[PDB]
DNA sequence: ATGCGGGCGCGCCCGCAT
DNA sequence: ATGCGGGCGCGCCCGCAT
C-alpha cells in the first residue's frame, strides 16, 4: 500500500538526483510517516497538487547535527525534499520558511518540517 | 604516533588470508582499543612477536548486541577475524575451540571477548 | 524458534579543507 | 592550528535459511 504512495510522490520529482536516491529519500520519509496519517495526508496533498492546496507542517525527529543521510549522502533534510520535489539545482542556505511553518529548520526544535510548499528560495 | 611501531610489528606476523587495507584497518581498531589497556596490548605484542611461543594473557574488546564486528565494510567474528590474520589464513565460522584459560572466549558469552589467537585452537 | 546475512543510517571521529 | 564535512561502525530492521 506504501508502494501507491511513494509511486505517487516520486513521479512529482525533478531529476535533481538519482533514481535510487530520490526512491530511498521518498520511502524513508513515508516510512517516517506510518503512524501520522495528518502529515502523510498534508505530504500527499502538498506534493500532488504543486503546492494550490494548503498544507499543515510534515515533520521528521531531527539529528544531533540536523543532517540527515539517504543512499550515503548527508544534507539538511529540508533541503534534500525541497531538492526532489521544488528546485533541482537547490544549494545550501537558499531556503526560507514561510510565516505560518511551525517546525522549520532555522528554528532549531526536537523536529523538522521537509514540506517543500513551506520554504520559499532566496 | 608511537603506535605506528606497534601496528607494524603486528602486521608483519599477517598471514595474508585479508587484504592490505583490510589487515591494516582491523589491527589499527584494535591497538586504539586497547589504548588505555597496556597489560592486555602488552599481552598481544608477547603472543603474536613469541608465535605463542611466549605465554600471554587475554586480550579483550567489548562485545557487540549481536557479537559481531566490523572491518572495512565487512562484518564477521572478532576472535575469528584476528585468528585469521595471524594464524590460519584459510579460517572458517565455526573451527575455533578456546583454550583451558581463556576466560573471555568468544564462545562463554561474556561482557568482553578475547580476541588473543593463542588462546583458540583450530577443529 | 533462532540466528545468519546484509542493507542502511546516526553518531562518532578523523584527517583534510580552510 | 583546528574546525568541519565525509568515511565508517554498531544497532536496527527484516527476510529467509537452518
Ligand atoms: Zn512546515
Ligand atoms: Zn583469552
Amino acid at each position: 500500500a506504501t508502494l501507491g504512495i511513494v509511486h505517487t510522490l516520486m513521479c512529482h520529482r525533478q531529476g535533481g538526483e538519482s533514481e535510487n536516491f530520490a526512491k530511498r529519500a521518498v520511502e524513508s520519509l513515508v516510512k517516517k510517516l506510518k503512524d501520522k496519517r495528518d502529515e502523510l495526508d498534508a505530504l500527499i496533498t502538498a506534493v500532488t497538487s504543486n503546492g494550490i492546496q494548503q498544507s499543515k507542517c510534515v515533520t521528521i525527529a531531527r539529528t544531533l547535527d540536523g543532517r540527515l543521510q539517504v543512499a550515503g549522502k548527508k544534507g539538511f533534510p529540508h533541503v534534500i525534499y525541497s531538492r526532489i520535489w521544488r528546485w533541482p539545482d537547490l544549494h545550501k542556505n537558499e531556503l526560507k520558511h514561510i510565516k505560518l511553518c511551525k517546525f522549520a529548520f532555522d528554528l532549531k526544535l526536537d523536529h523538522v518540517c521537509v514540506n517543500p510548499y513551506h520554504y520559499e528560495r532566496v
